[PDB]
Formats: C-alpha cells, structure tokens, sequence
C-alpha cells in the first residue's frame, strides 16, 4: 500500500571539482537503484534495491510534481487525507524538495520558480484548480515543529519561539491528538501563500539560533486543510474535507532523536505484524499515526548521495527506504 520513491541528488561544485566519482545508478525505465560496495567502475560489488518510483539528478522540482504529487493531490480534493515524508541523511535534499529554494538575481517569481520544491507549487495549484472551476472553498495551513520532543509553531506570529505547545490526547476521537495553541493560518488568494513562508522562514531562524543544529535534528509537519463546498452543474453542496501532510524528517543519519527511533520502531511494528505498535512512544508518531498504517494514503520519498563517503548512510537509507513499503495503510 505505502509507496515509496527515492529521490537522487547530483553532484555539488565540491565533488564535481574535486573530480569525484557516485556510486549511486539511478534507474528510472527498471525503477531501482544500485549502490557500488566494494570498489571498481571495472570489477565490483553492488547492491540492489527497487522502489515505486525513482528520479535521478536530472529530474527538475516539475517532474516531482506531475508525477508523485499531483495524485495525492486530486484525492486530497475529494476529501481524502494524504501524508508525504522526506527521509534521509542530512545534506542530500530531503528539504530541496519539500520547500525548493529560490532561483538566484531575482530571475522569476515565487509562481514560475523552476526551483520551488512540493509545498510551494502545492498551495499555488490548490487554487488554481478549485478557483477555475465554479466551486467554493477555504484553505488553511499550519507548521508542527518537532525539537527534542517538544512541539514548536513556526507560523505563529505572536509569540516568539521559546514558548513550546501541549500535546494531549483527543477524547473525541481514540488515536488522536491536541495541540493546544497550535496556529491555522487561512490562505484567502494565492496571493497570500509567499508573505506566509517569508514568515516561518524567519521564525525558523530565531530557532536556528535558539537550540543546536536545529534543521539537521528537526520534524517540520507542514499541513494544508481544504474545505470544500463544491456544486457541479446541478446544484448539490458538496462538504469535502482534505487534509495533506508535508513531512521533513530529521537527518535520517545517526545526542538522540526519540521521534526519529520511534519511527523506525513504528516501521518495523507494521511489517513484521507485530500486533503492537509503539505509537506513544514518541510526539511524531502520535500526532502521525493515521498515516503508519491507519486510513491515511502515505508516501516516502527516500534521498541519498552519489558521494562515496556516504555509502554506510545511502545503504542505510535505501535498506529504510525499500523495507517501509510493506505497511499498508488507508
Ligand atoms: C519564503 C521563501 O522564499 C520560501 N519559503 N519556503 C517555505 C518556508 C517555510 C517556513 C515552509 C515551507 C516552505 F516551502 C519555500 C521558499 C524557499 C525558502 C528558503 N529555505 C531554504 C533556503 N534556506 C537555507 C538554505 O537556510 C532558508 C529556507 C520558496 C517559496 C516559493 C517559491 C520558491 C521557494
Ligand atoms: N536534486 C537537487 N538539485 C540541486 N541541489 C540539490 C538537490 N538535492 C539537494 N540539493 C542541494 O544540496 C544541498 C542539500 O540540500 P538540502 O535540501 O538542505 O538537504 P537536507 O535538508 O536533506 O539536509 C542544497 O544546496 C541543495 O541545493
Ligand atoms: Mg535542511
């Protein structure tokens, strides 16, 4: 059920001058990924993995849209819930693509970036549909931040960073979560979507400064809620309700991540059939568990390295990667 795909980064102006060499066989047409072990672009040891889906560098932010997020976002429409994880070693694009960047001299706009990764593209197609069409409707988007198992709002424009949320378990409904003072930021026009991350990417930053190696250790949940009150051309009102997760995992490389451990715990639980899942043990997993085998349709999109220093973390990553497409949720 889960699907997975693994994203492959290319190489930087470091080991491109350097005239270093991957070890890392991207294979789009067979999907799957070979990994060079031993040594030799004559005579060598390789390993082997195959995925759902698989980009190599060549690949543009537009090609994982139409491709692994589009779907997810026409079911995301209709109502249903859709959860998309980045996972990997830090350094090798798990962020890329999630957020993108920005394309450099001020070239494009915030709407034509060749660069802007998932969440972006994603809210400025979100009404670019809904909007075309005679349908009504209403967009929010909040950001749960994850630092050493205390939650953090990166949205939230009136108070600082220090002040870290509540978590507690929802009466209303068994499995669930509330985050008190968790901030639902509601995206009017598309027009407001770039002031809305020119934020975050500040409040981020104080961050940045106010614990340790923050990006690297961090969980950044980015979700977007849509309520719709669709009418075809009868005259019937819809009332569907999407909601789509944005996952940025901490650095998948190994002071402790007890979300990070209890994900790979979580993992693990499901595919060996372990009739109990440790779901509780960490924040991530509770505030996530729908998606680790419940209704929601998730997705991983793997990330490694072509550099041969990062063999034991890309094996790392492919085996993580390749064993959490057995959990079957929705
Ligand atoms: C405000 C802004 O320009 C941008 N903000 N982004 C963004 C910000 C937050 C909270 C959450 C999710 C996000 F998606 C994406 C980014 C790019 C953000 C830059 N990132 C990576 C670059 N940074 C680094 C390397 O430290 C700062 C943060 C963007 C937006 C539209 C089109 C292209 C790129
Ligand atoms: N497919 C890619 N194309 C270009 N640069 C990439 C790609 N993937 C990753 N990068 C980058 O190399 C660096 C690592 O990216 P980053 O997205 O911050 O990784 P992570 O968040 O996993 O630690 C950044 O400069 C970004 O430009
Ligand atoms: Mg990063």
């Amino acid at each position: 059920n889960i699907q997975v795909v693994v994203r492959c980064r290319p190489f930087n102006l470091a080991e491109r001058k350097a005239s270093a060499h991957s070890i890392v066989e991207c294979d789009p047409v067979r999907k799957e990924v070979s990994v060079r072990t031993g040594g030799l672009a004559d005579k060598s040891s390789r390993k082997t993995y195959t995925f759902d889906m698989v980009f190599g560098a060549s690949t543009k932010q537009i090609d994982v849209y139409r491709s692994v997020v589009c779907p997810i976002l026409d079911e995301v429409i209709m109502g249903y819930n859709c959860t998309i994880f980045a996972y990997g070693q830090t350094g090798t694009g798990k962020t890329f693509t999630m957020e993108g960047e920005r394309s450099p001299n001020e070239e494009y706009t915030w709407e034509e970036d060749p660069l802007a990764g998932i969440i972006p593209r994603t809210l400025h197609q979100i009404f670019e549909k809904l909007t075309d069409n005679g349908t009504e409707f209403s967009v929010k988007v909040s950001l749960l931040e994850i630092y050493n198992e205390e939650l953090f709002d990166l949205l939230n424009p009136s108070s600082d960073v220090s002040e870290r949320l509540q978590m507690f378990d929802d009466p209303r409904n068994k499995r669930g979560v509330i985050i008190k003072g968790l901030e639902e930021i509601t995206v009017h026009n598309k027009d407001e979507v770039y002031q809305i991350l020119e934020k975050g990417a500040a409040k981020r930053t104080t961050a940045a400064t106010l614990m340790n190696a923050y990006s690297s250790r961090s969980h950044s949940v980015f979700s977007v809620t849509i309520h719709m009150k669709e009418t075809t051309i009868d005259g019937e009102e819809l009332v569907k309700i999407g909601k789509l997760n944005l996952v940025d995992l901490a650095g998948s490389e190994n002071n402790i991540n007890q979300s990070l451990l209890t994900l790979g715990r979580v993992i693990t639980a499901l595919v060996e059939r372990t009739p109990h899942v440790p779901y509780r043990e960490s924040k991530l997993t509770r505030i996530l568990q729908d998606s680790l085998g419940g209704r929601t349709r998730t997705s991983i999109i793997a990330t490694i390295s072509p550099a041969s220093l990062n063999l034991e973390e890309t094996l790392s990553t492919l085996e993580y990667a390749h064993r959490a497409k057995n959990i079957l949720n929705k």
